[PDB]
């Protein structure tokens, strides 16, 4: 904070950083400015004058050697035709703007994209969520818990379960105001696990809406350490650690196809980016690595494999250049790399062994595994860590439940041509059919495996402002509306 | 060959002409999007290929990085190891391959019974509709050796 | 269930168990009844007749040998003057009556003591709690949770704490309707733990009454694995595992005195029985044992030391002959012994490593440690186990929060004569003074250590049927009464 | 000796006569409750000593167990080991005794600083009002070697 301090007079060269050095020291071939900004240009000669219009900007006549010119603030020496200066593209700096950056001549704007109202805040400006405050999804081995970040209160949700694992959700597929979350069940004793799905209300209701669990039928499954839902392609990607493979199936569990089965030691949590048509996953075996590939499964490549411990949680910052973040529970650090793998930088260290991470707004969320705590920090590595809540050591993940985290206006490129599955890929799509089947000879669309009807989900309980759900003789849900509200679902009153 | 209104990709699969230059790689060889003129902008302005936004003739050839790619200044202005035949259970233990889903938990945690639907039974074993592997002598005998009873169903 | 089945005629001797054996087999010196009940008396002779009135009851004339007499049902051969039978004292049988037993001639009554209404139940009769349904106190390392057994719902209680351990409570000391619980804090890093106490409402209020924690000032304390509160003597007994001692102090933490400091490897949870003036504690070190002593500390003795694994939780059945139960987390069994140490019998096995136990009504409660579950079973070893709830692995104890568990009408024998402490003992009391001090010479009451004033507890929040507590300018609590209720504490409306 | 209204126990501590036969062991030798006639019951009935409940003359001498004690039929009818001088920390580690609460955490977890209020400082060390042990040369010097500043307080 400085209006103006320690001004430099005519005798003192102002430099580019306020280095108040005497004029005789300018262009003496010795750097006093600390960045050679006092040796700028260094085109010298006594018979020359500044009036000739040699330099583009800040042309001053030195006492000796003629004219010596510098750059306007926000500009740098061009290293060619040194009497000229070009604009610094400040948008390339990491963490200079919260959401978006536009370049100007020595200036920039921290605009933020649609769906984000600019909100001046403390120690910098951010952009709000333009909707209901985000929720947190906390899976314990027996139950799933919700947490309103702004209201700061829990709510009864899925209970009476066993061995819960990673969580992912699909925002309101039927637009009836109910999103669906997907949770995996570990295999205990001699019984296989499963991938189950259930509804969750986007509104404030809870503790009175009996959630009914339904299995997808994906039998012969042991340890789904990682799961991700492609909302564009309507496919669910999960990685079985014991089966040493990462595979794909439709949202209702049909047409199971193995996607990647080679060179996988222990596939950890995965992620998908339908906008770029790129899937990401982590391996935490004897050779830790972070790999990305197309949703089809082609062009598999390794992003980072150096200075990696136990990469066990990975998430993508969709709204910031599709940047990729991951959590290392062994090195105790959280790092970020661009989706192509360049510009690696650690974001936060001494993270106390983060297990899972999820990015929302200008802040990063991660779980201290052994401490059972959820921690919050600026997602660009600045500031200091903040604690959120303390929960059981059974906690396995933190996941933000909001719609802006998954851009819902990403159109699916599929033209309905595909018979069974239509996987995504950069700039387009592709056809595929279940495992143990092949295309009809001569065609790359039809496959010989017989089609299967989509699975029907039972009706959900929907009492928004209050009331209790109830099962009638045919078990359709019905709400007993509270005071001051009416309707089939107690909406208006 | 196909109709006049269907554009043909290199592999022989031909697609409707409306899908050409539609922004999506419709066919596998992605030739349906190559050889298409990029979107143009009015005179006095240029559009950055990586951004799709028009910028004026002043912003290009300004000796600095105006477009995101910045090519304008030079493109416009110019655990013991198991054997090969040993089946690996979940607990890293190695077991003989004869235990592969004989409908009885051998590896523990029913690892041997895992997903033997895609894999095929060996010639010495009979494959029934559940995918479980049973000896060929245990088919068409009046007793359901397979728990799905497909052994007694695939009989004359 | 039998009105009468397989009746025995005159020729068939009915026996004491329905052994329909022929009359010629009676008193043939070979047991056909299975208990020699067919050889009863065996006073034989043909010239003798039953009319002589030789036997007291059931005198019958055998076809040969004269008269042969048996015992009335509910009576046994006396083994002396065999023609006579005495009454079986059925009250000595374990688990024959739920709460109390009175003996009669071949009969008994399962009466239950004051404060227990007889309630016929399924598979046997029990006696109710004559009050609000019992609560459960579940200490997690960060928070304490409550659970209404009948309402089956949680309630917000003490939170924002660290390293909680064993729990004990004192029922409504001031009779203002607020009981006080005592919780110990483990020592973390290089900071000592403490013994803190706080209020808890006996009524249904919760989630809106800010509970204020206060430390007792018992500094220099590391690991209080066990704690018990003597409601009669107004003293608190705790056992420090690291300090290898079990000591006593008054309820407000004054006049600390070491009680037992010798031959203690790892003192586990303890218990006190003011009615008998006997303290009980368990050692889970290299030599497991269950020891009892007077509250004074004299007459220390070992109750059981054989077939013991890790005795880590102990509780006393006050209402049933002051019987003692304990939980063994290594042998995986829960056993019961009389307070003098005879009649040892395992109650339930395959208990899945119980950690703490607490007895209430006709049922026994224990915590499956690694499973984090609370389990319920008949306290007399019959029936089959029942599960209650599933909670975090941070669970450390289950404790029933009810007044009938601690008989409040046990008068303190102390005559206020004692200067600092008045410990209890069988049939009376005793005098003592803090550690590092001794009695004034010639007297066994006064001690030289200067007295200290009792500690003042801050006022609590009291809003029964509803409302929110609030702190005024002098921080006195005040409730904002809900609709349809009025009063300073919203009692009547 | 004491007043006529005070009953004397064997140790010399004499107690008021009202406390005699009051049901509580008032004095240590408990002689204030011995030599007192047990509570009696009306004729034709007997009171079990262990129960305090009267039962009739018919119930006694009935050749069975009427009272809880049942005496009526025969009483009425008739990790390396540390040295001796080594201080034990909480972590079983043995340390020299010079570390006992020198106000600096030596054993870890401040085990050496535990409860040195009842124990007395050794002659070579000065004891201040917090109970912490400091060398005798660190008393009355103008600086608070004890954190409670009692070293500079107990001075002439
Ligand atoms: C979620 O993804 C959608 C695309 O599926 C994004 O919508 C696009 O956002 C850009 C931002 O500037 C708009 O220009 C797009 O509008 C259209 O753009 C095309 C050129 O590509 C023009 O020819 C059209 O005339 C029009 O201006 C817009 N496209 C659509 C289909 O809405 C959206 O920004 C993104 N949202 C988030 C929060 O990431
Ligand atoms: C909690 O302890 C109290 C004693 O502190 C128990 O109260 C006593 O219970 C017995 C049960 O039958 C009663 O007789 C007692 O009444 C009195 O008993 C004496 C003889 O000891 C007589 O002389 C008196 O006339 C009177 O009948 C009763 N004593 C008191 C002081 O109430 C109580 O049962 C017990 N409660 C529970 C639930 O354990
Ligand atoms: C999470 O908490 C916020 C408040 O911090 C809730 O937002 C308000 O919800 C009420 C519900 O009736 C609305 O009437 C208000 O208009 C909302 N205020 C704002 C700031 O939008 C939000 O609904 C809560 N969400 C859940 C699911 O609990
Ligand atoms: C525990 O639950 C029981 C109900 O199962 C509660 O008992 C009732 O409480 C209400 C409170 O207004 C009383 O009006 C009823 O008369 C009670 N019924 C019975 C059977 O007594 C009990 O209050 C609950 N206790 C707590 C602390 O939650
Ligand atoms: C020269 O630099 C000054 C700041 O020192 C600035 O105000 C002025 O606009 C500049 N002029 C030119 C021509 O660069
Ligand atoms: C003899 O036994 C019968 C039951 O078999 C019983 O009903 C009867 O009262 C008994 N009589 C005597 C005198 O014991
Ligand atoms: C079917 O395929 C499996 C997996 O490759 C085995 O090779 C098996 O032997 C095959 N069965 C036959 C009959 O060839
Ligand atoms: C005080 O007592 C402790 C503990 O017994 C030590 O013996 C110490 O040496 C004593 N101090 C003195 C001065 O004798
Ligand atoms: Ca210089
Ligand atoms: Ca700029
Ligand atoms: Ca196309
Ligand atoms: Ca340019
Ligand atoms: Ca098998
Ligand atoms: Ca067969
Ligand atoms: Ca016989
Ligand atoms: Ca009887
Ligand atoms: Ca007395
Ligand atoms: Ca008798
Ligand atoms: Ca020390
Ligand atoms: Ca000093």
């Amino acid at each position: 904070r400085k209006p103006t301090h320690k001004p430099c007079t005519d005798t003192e060269y102002k430099c580019s950083n306020g280095n108040c050095i005497s004029q005789h020291y300018v262009c003496d071939n010795v750097n006093d400015c600390g960045d050679l900004s006092d040796e700028t240009g260094c085109n010298l000669g006594d018979n020359r004058t500044c009036a000739e219009n040699i330099c583009e900007q800040n042309c001053t006549q030195l006492s000796s050697g003629g004219f010596i010119c510098s750059c306007r603030p926000g500009f740098k020496p061009s290293t060619l035709d040194k009497n000229s200066c070009q604009d610094i593209n400040e948008c390339e700096e990491f963490g200079i703007c919260p959401q978006s950056c536009r370049n100007s001549k020595g200036s920039y704007e921290c605009f933020c994209v649609d769906g984000f109202k600019s909100m001046s805040t403390h120690y910098g400006e951010r952009c709000a969520a333009d909707g209901s405050p985000p929720l947190l999804l906390l899976p314990e081995n027996v139950r799933i818990r919700k947490y309103n970040t702004s209201s700061e209160k829990f709510s009864e949700y899925l209970e009476e379960e066993e061995h819960i694992q990673t969580i992912d959700y699909d925002w309101d597929p039927e637009h009836i105001g109910l999103s669906v979350v997907y949770y995996t069940v570990l295999a205990q004793g001699s019984q296989f696990g499963a991938i189950k799905r259930a509804y969750i209300p986007n509104f404030e209701s809870g503790s009175n809406n009996p959630i009914r669990e339904v299995d997808l039928g994906l039998k012969y499954l042991m340890q789904p350490d990682g799961l991700a839902v492609d909302w564009v392609g309507r496919h669910i990607y999960w990685s079985d650690a014991k089966s040493q493979r990462i595979e794909v199936a439709t949202l209702d569990g049909r047409y199971r196809k193995w996607l990647i089965t080679t060179q996988l030691d222990q596939p950890a949590a995965i992620a998908v980016n339908p906008k770029l048509g790129l899937m990401f996953w982590t391996d935490q075996g004897k050779q830790p690595k972070i790999e990305s590939a197309w949703m089809n499964g082609e062009h598999r490549s390794v992003l980072v494999s150096e200075n990696l411990g136990w990469p066990n949680g990975l998430s993508i910052d969709y709204l910031n250049d599709d940047r990729v973040y991951w959590s290392d529970s062994k090195e105790d650090v959280i790092e970020a790399i661009k989706y192509d793998g360049t510009d690696r930088r650690l974001i936060i260290n001494e993270a106390m062994k983060p297990f899972s991470l999820d990015i929302f707004e200008d802040k990063l969320y991660w779980v201290a595994k052994e401490k059972g705590e959820v921690w919050r920090q600026n997602k660009f590595g600045k500031e200091n860590k903040e604690k959120v809540l303390v929960v059981n050591p059974w906690l396995t993940q933190v996941r933000i439940f909001h719609q802006l985290r998954y851009n819902q206006s990403v159109s699916n490129p599929c033209k309905q041509v595909c018979s069974h599955l239509c996987l995504l890929r950069p700039g387009g799509y592709s056809c595929a059919c279940p495992q143990g089947s092949d295309f009809v000879t001569g065609s790359t669309v039809q496959c010989d495996a017989a089609s299967e009807l989509p699975v029907t989900m039972p009706p959900p309980c929907r009492c928004m402002h209050g009331g209790n759900c109830y099962f009638d003789e045919n078990e359709l849900p019905k709400c007993k509306c509270s005071s001051g509200y009416s309707g089939e679902y107690c909406e208006v009153g």
